[PDB]
């Protein structure tokens, strides 16, 4: 905990010049159109534009800790809005271009955005989610569950159980939820494209999951302002704000980014909505 390896923190930011950025997001659109099974991998960088600091960016929680300074929050977790990137990921699932979403984020924003939980792995937990120790029943709360490290919250299971409810936030020693990890691993293996958005990919095994896509000839795109552990393994590395990348990508795919109706939980993915016909690529 005190000595925990917090990794490479505060590496320099890289900015692809506009022409190169325009060319790479078009190439990404090409890869999404070619791909049968697209898995997205999200970390703290997709929530920075809603006021939540990341961990290893220049003003990251861990980076600021290393320099004797404090990260800064411009929102509560409760008053945080899903970013353009969050809402672009909801649409891609709706139109059938996203098979599965793997996230390391505990900020609750994917769930709250209306993203279906049966297509989401929350590898590090969710600040709004408590779980019954007895029956494993999960509750998605409108406020952050007051505890972290799989501690008793003080509330009891209401299943037609009085089981102890505990937070889902892993501490350093806690291994990943077996259900979320199994499903993240299956989706990543079966993907022919994994796209990473705002994760430095430094945490095992979360950070390694995109590499599993490379097995049997999958393609790996890394979208990140900083270098990431697996940059060498990527067919495409885009250095720019994930919101700029996802808004240009949606525009290329002929999709609107949907409006956020406020906090809404969706347990189960609906049948695919209609989407634009595919371009002639070759
Ligand atoms: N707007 C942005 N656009 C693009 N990249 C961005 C943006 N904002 C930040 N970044 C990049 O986004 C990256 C975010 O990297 P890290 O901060 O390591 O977050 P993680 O999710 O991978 O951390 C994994 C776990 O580690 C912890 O211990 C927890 O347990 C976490 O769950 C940076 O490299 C930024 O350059
Ligand atoms: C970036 C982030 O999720 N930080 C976090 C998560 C739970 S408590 C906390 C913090 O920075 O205090
Ligand atoms: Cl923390
Ligand atoms: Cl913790
Ligand atoms: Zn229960």
């Amino acid at each position: 905990p005190f000595t925990a390896d917090k990794g490479k923190c505060g590496l320099p930011e890289i900015f692809d010049p506009p022409e190169e950025l325009e060319r790479k997001v078009w190439e990404l659109a090409r890869l999404v159109w070619q791909s049968s099974s697209v898995v997205f991998h999200t970390g703290a960088g997709i929530s920075t534009a809603s006021g939540i600091p990341d961990f290893r960016g220049p003003h990251g929680v861990w980076t600021m800790e290393e320099r004797g300074l404090a990260p800064k929050f411009d929102t509560t977790f409760e008053s945080a809005r899903p970013t353009q990137t969050h809402m672009a990921l909801v649409q891609l699932e709706r139109v059938g271009l996203l098979r599965f979403l793997v996230s390391q984020n505990v900020d609750g924003l994917h769930v709250r955005s209306g993203f279906p939980r049966d297509k989401l792995a929350e590898l590090h937990g969710n600040m709004f989610v408590e779980e019954c120790a007895k029956c494993k029943t999960q509750y998605v709360r409108d406020t952050v569950v007051g505890t972290m490290g799989l501690k008793a919250t003080g509330r009891l299971c209401t299943v037609a159980c009085r089981g102890e409810l505990r937070d889902t936030i892993l501490d350093w020693e806690d291994s990943l939820p077996d259900r979320d990890l199994a499903l993240a691993d299956e989706a990543s293996r079966n993907a022919d494209l994994s796209i990473t958005l705002g994760t430095s990919l430094q945490i095992r095994p979360s950070g390694n999951l995109p590499l599993a896509t490379k097995r049997r000839g999958g393609r790996l795109v890394i979208v990140n302002l900083q270098p990431t552990k697996h940059d060498r393994h990527a067919d495409l590395r885009i250095h720019g704000y994930v919101d700029e990348v996802m808004t240009r990508l949606m525009k290329h795919l002929g999709l609107e980014i949907p409006a956020w109706d406020g906090p809404r939980v969706l347990e189960r993915a609906l049948p695919p909505l209609p989407r634009p016909p595919t371009p002639k690529l070759e």
